[PDB]
């Protein structure tokens, strides 16, 4: 088969035996479709990414997109926009969407178990297919007239982009340049170069694409405060037909040469430069640039922390299928003895410490991407965690960085796990670890940085929310420690939990200081990343052990089979996750306790 | 240009810490003072940023190409060109014998000259390692043998090392390549390799020395039943040189790998092609494993270097690029939409990113130097104080740990080398990511971590009876023990060697539990990586400890301008190193003494 092995039977037991989702499925909002059809479409999609959509996965990185300087275009492989029509032909760009756009109702958890399994098998896929959830997000913030404009996009499935950055504007939003200037008809006209546009252009996949567009009206503010979000389609069109007009002044000048995700079109996109205006409409016929914008960045956070945990889960399963039939050494019982027989490295030690830890982490990274869409949505929250609206959002946007930044980042050395496994093979473009490894690697950096999650977690998820979010989830954690097989892991568990509370503290500590002595907040920076990896290791060990706490349960009432080594294999990851991650946390926050600003008062010349 | 070398540490290293210019101009070393050693330095580090970095892009945008019917490499014109730009130096004589047309040279400052061509072009040091085999070949030559490998070492012949089969990679002695006598005392050598490195490569040079390892007929299994023969790709002239009839060994596939691609890595048929792969049994002697070990220790020490080569480049294009970004206001005025924009070396958390970088690349290329100075027993004894004996059973132990430590802290920290680039990082136009496809096999050829790891722990401390280990405790123990301007270092530092004395002990114990059940030896491997990580991270930090106190003492006695800037940056790493990097070993001594074989006895089908 393909390069990519997915993992339904993981998904289905997080959604159903560990959260509870299948008791909102059947009524109400989600009265058409129940648990059986639920798990058929994540079997369904599961094969589509397995086969067209992975089939597409080498030929994108080793054909990749071309430029065109001729015509400002972009043209793809043949392979991967086959595969693109395997993917808009099944309808899957639709599931999750709002029903007036043609979507299919669901939970938001069954939605992200869903495009899992597309970030899996080829990711640039999904990315090119995001228009109608743009399309959506376009149609709650804009005026009636521009629902009608969203409604089209959507039917049509346009393409869509979020373009915010610029040369010399990229994690400061706010330093932005690019401007906008009224018409006398009401339209704007958009002036500007912005840099590094996913799938600014996209060859012949759609008849249209909608940039959503951040610029600065002129006369108006510095800062992130100033700015407005424009709708900038790649062509003008009839406002009641759809029909496609003239071409609009937004061409792409550039594609970027990448490390990897080759086949996702990284654009450099002028907008008015060419001697025709980019015309643009202000969404909502408001100024709230940032705050609009915002809806897509959430989105796109979330989608590239479930890329990172679906990379390393199929980057896994390979290393797991590959030690399974390679045979080198003796067993280590039997290391001195040269006529002993050969083993496959699956009875190596270091070799099932290295697949344990690409475990644990895989499905502890899976159960952190569910948990946290168990809150995007008002009445799963109520029904699956008893937390009203209010609370739900606080402890999703608390969150998403983790999803965030410690998938990204915890995907990516794991992955290092997962090809070490292969020994030498693991180097060769044969197998596909390596192109994981390369894809991978943007996940830290685009939708915002490592670094600028961990300040989004701690300033504003953490201080600014008073840390309501965070007592809320650490209650959870509290209680499943108060409650005899899982004594070990809750002690570790308890530690654990512990020890993030006092880094908290120790950094909301740096922070009060600075009003008395501003150099303070440096500790807070210098300790930021740190603290957001911590919780997210403290998160995967409850998780874990979570699950295992259900396996034992599902053990104890006659599991066999293939359902029994599941449950066994929950139960060792918990255990081994506990007494082999956690621990570690400890000397972390001994390492915060003790930061200090040598590091910042030493000259830049004696780096 | 991508090549950033640091000449000014090497040297920082080799005369003001250990003391290598006390054995300059005296004895076996008479021909070359400090000065010369100084401008060796500076020339090849300008030969390597200059001529041979200029081919490190094209050489990985414009790979071999492979002739499956002349069972030939074509390789790209500008890496040919810098090929030739080593050997008109003379750069692929280093530290050579003198009776072969070397330099003669301490080995400290030999591997810190090729730390150059690494740095810029590594591949371009591998395929000039044929010098360095050929004498080694002489060593282990009979008197008629010498003479060949005179030649070939005059004539800049290349080489290889010819073990890895498809069924035997880490454990070497499973091959089956087989050798058959004749009656004239030759042998025909019959078996396909794998992952050659230049195997074949272009017309470079006019022959290639292949070191074969094959089990003559009847000859016993495992690595004693081996033995390692001279297999040219030529035949030629004993008495002249001059290159004669085509032998039959024959590169029948080159792989497509991740990185370092301009090394042809191939499949080589012996004896396949209707054609004899003569072979000359070398040394007359059967003693295959114990002659193939004095390339395989060459080998691992040049990976180490390498990877420590590629991460310093890393650091210091990570540190120019983050000198010369402006993005955001500092942190003590975020709040303030106005504030003046600063360079990124402003920021917290890429101050952290820079130290951690430099700390380890500079702990890393002092481990490199300190192990190569007991390389010799003469600078052993003027630098040390120990003989022969002590010297080379301590190069022995930290041999795995500059290829083990080595390779997978380069390749980790680079990630921080990348992302302080934030989404520029992620393009080719940077070398960065290069750096980490090229340096991913560094964890892998040469013997795979686990392997390093293990021979770390049974063969370079148990079978030692832990000698070499004990001298270099007993020297960190020292500098502990003796200004207390380094007394928080220097308590830290005892923390963290007593948590490695803890680790070595807890794998000990369960190596003598394992006379009594077998299993417990399992409990090693789970922790020799772990252990072979700490006692890396424990040598960083005493090095970095003791550079620190070196610059304290020139500080003190007036340093100004760019040494006063380079002696605080020692002080500030070694104070970062220590309070960052070190405690976590106390965490990692927790974990190996509570190791137990539940992961062992978890059914294969549970993962
Ligand atoms: C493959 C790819 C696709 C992309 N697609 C899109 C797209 O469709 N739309 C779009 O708008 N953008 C897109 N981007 C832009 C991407 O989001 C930015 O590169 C990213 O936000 C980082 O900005 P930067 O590259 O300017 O790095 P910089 O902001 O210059 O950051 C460089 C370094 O400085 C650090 N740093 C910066 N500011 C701070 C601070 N205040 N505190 C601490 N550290 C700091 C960063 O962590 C990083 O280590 C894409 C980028 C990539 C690589
Ligand atoms: C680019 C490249 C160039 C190379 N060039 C050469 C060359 O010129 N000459 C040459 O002779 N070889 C060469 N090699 C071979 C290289 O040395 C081997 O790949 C390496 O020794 C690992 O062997 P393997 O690939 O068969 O992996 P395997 O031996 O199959 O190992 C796979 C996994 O099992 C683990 N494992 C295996 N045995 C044990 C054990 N006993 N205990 C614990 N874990 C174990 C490994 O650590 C690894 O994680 C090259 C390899 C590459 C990638």
């Amino acid at each position: 088969m393909s390069h990519y092995k997915s993992n339904v039977r993981d998904q289905v037991f997080n959604l159903f035996e560990v959260f509870g989702v299948d008791k909102v499925l059947g009524a109400d909002k989600f009265s058409d479709l129940d648990a059986d059809t639920a798990r058929e479409m994540l079997t369904e999609i599961a094969r589509l990414a397995e086969g067209p959509i992975a089939e597409s996965f080498v030929e994108g990185d080793r054909n990749p997109p071309v430029f065109d300087p001729e015509t400002h275009t972009v043209t793809l492989p043949e392979g991967f926009k086959k595969s693109m029509r395997a993917l808009f032909d099944g309808g899957w760009d639709k599931v999750g969407l709002a029903e007036h756009l043609g979507g299919i109702p669901m939970p938001r958890a069954l939605q992200w178990a869903l495009i899992e399994h597309i970030l899996g098998a080829n990711p640039a896929a999904y990315m090119y297919a995001m228009g109608p959830g743009m399309s959506e997000i376009f149609y709650n913030n804009g005026t009636d007239e521009q629902k009608k404009w969203a409604t089209i996009a959507a039917e049509r499935g346009w393409g869509a982009t979020m373009v915010l950055t610029e040369p010399d504007a990229g994690s400061d939003v706010g330093a932005g340049r690019t401007k906008a200037v009224q018409q006398p008809d009401g339209t704007w006209h958009i002036e500007g170069v912005k840099r590094f546009i996913t799938s600014a252009d996209s060859d012949d996949l759609f008849e249209n694409i909608m940039h959503l567009v951040l610029a600065r009206p002129e006369g108006a503010g510095p800062g992130t405060k100033g700015l407005s979000l424009f709708f900038v389609p790649k062509f003008h069109f009839d406002h009641e037909t759809g029909e496609i007009g003239e071409r609009n002044g937004v061409f792409v000048t550039n594609v970027e040469h990448k490390m990897g995700l080759k086949v996702s079109a990284t654009c450099e996109l002028s907008l008015g430069q060419h001697g025709i205006p980019a015309v643009g409409w202000l969404v909502g016929e408001v100024h709230n640039g940032i705050a609009q914008m915002f809806d897509v960045i959430e989105q796109a956070r979330m989608m590239v922390g479930t890329k990172a945990i679906a990379t390393l889960s199929t980057g896994y399963l390979n290393a797991l299928e590959y030690a399974k039939e390679r045979v080198q050494g003796a067993d280590m019982t039997q290391m001195t003895d040269k006529t002993a027989p050969r083993v496959t490295i699956t009875h190596h030690p270091d070799v099932r410490r290295s697949l344990m830890t690409q475990k644990a982490y895989a499905e502890g990274l899976r159960a952190i991407y569910l948990y946290t869409a168990t809150f995007q949505d008002a009445e799963v929250a109520q029904a699956v965690h008893g937390v009203d609206g209010d609370l739900a959002a606080r402890v999703n946007d608390l969150l998403l960085p983790i999803v965030k930044g410690f998938g990204s980042e915890t995907a990516y050395a794991k992955l290092t796990e997962s090809l070490q496994t292969l020994g030498g093979s693991g180097f060769l473009q044969d197998y596909p670890i390596e192109q994981y490894i390369r894809d991978s690697k943007i996940d830290s950096l685009y939708a915002g940085t490592t670094a600028i999650q961990a300040q989004d977690f701690f300033f504003r998820k953490i201080i600014r929310d008073k840390g309501q979010a965070l007592a809320y989830v650490a209650g959870e954690i509290e209680q499943f420690i108060k409650n005899g097989r899982l004594k070990t892991e809750r002690e570790l568990l308890a530690t654990a939990l512990a020890d993030v509370q006092g880094m908290a503290a120790s950094l909301t500590g740096y922070l009060m200081a600075a009003q008395e002595d501003a150099a303070s907040i440096y500790k807070v920076g210098l300790g930021s990343v740190r603290f957001l990896m911590a919780v997210g290791d403290l998160l995967s060990g409850w998780l874990l052990a979570r699950q295992a706490a259900v396996a034992i349960e599902k053990l104890d009432a006659g599991a066999t089979g293939a359902d029994k080594s599941f449950y066994e294999g929950k139960i060792a990851a918990a255990s081994f996750f506990a007494k082999n991650m956690l621990p570690l946390l400890t000397s972390t926050r001994q390492i915060i306790e003790n930061l200090d600003n040598d590091v910042m008062e030493l000259d830049e010349a004696a780096f």
